[PDB]
C-alpha cells in the first residue's frame, strides 16, 4: 500500500527539533498533506517525567484532531527549551492545544483525554517508547520508509530518495 514514513524522537530532543524545522515543511507539503504516505511519530520520551506528557498531548491531538497535528509538532518544537527544564507542563500544553483554535469541545475532548490514566491518548504514549524497544532504535532522530533507513533524517531529498 502506501509507504509508511516513521520518525522517532522526544519533543525536548533538540536534533529532533533540527528535523522537524528542516524537513516536515517539504515532507508535509509533498507527501504527508496529500496523502502519498502514511507519516508516523514515535516519541521515546526519554528526556525527562514532562515528555511522556507532551506525547500523551500529542496523541490526543493526533486523534481527535488528525488534520491539526503537523500544525500543532512544529508549534511545540518551536516552544522547545532546555532540556533539563520540565518545560511540557500541562498549561503549555493546554496552550498550545488551544492555539489550534479548534471547536471548544474537541478542544476540551483531546484536554481531558491526554489527563486522564488509561485513556486511549495515555496508552498510546506509552506504546510509544515500547516500539521504539522491541524495533531496536537506540538514536533519535531516526527516521525509516518501509523499514528502510533514511540516509540523512535531516535532509529532505534523502526522504524523497527513498519514495521515488
Amino acid at each position: 500500500g502506501k509507504p509508511l514514513v516513521v520518525v522517532y524522537g522526544d519533543y525536548k530532543c533538540p536534533y529532533c527539533k533540527e528535523l522537524d524545522e528542516k524537513v516536515m515543511p517539504k515532507l508535509r507539503k509533498n507527501y504527508i498533506d496529500n496523502h502519498k504516505v502514511e507519516y508516523q511519530f514515535v516519541n521515546l520520551a526519554f528526556l525527562g517525567k514532562d515528555s511522556i506528557v507532551g506525547s500523551r498531548a500529542s496523541h490526543a491531538v493526533l486523534m481527535y484532531a488528525p488534520k491539526s497535528f503537523l500544525d500543532f509538532q512544529k508549534q511545540l518544537f518551536a516552544a522547545q527549551q532546555d532540556e533539563n527544564k520540565e518545560w511540557l507542563t500541562k498549561e503549555l500544553l493546554d496552550k498550545h492545544i488551544k492555539q489550534l483554535h479548534l471547536d471548544k469541545e474537541t478542544e476540551n475532548k483531546i484536554i481531558k483525554d491526554y489527563k486522564t490514566k488509561d485513556s486511549k491518548s495515555w496508552k498510546a504514549a506509552e506504546k510509544d517508547k515500547k516500539i521504539a524497544k522491541d524495533n531496536h532504535i537506540k538514536t533519535v532522530p531516526t527516521a525509516f520508509i518501509n523499514g528502510e533507513k533514511v540516509e540523512d533524517p535531516y535532509d529532505y531529498e534523502s526522504y524523497e530518495k527513498l519514495l521515488k
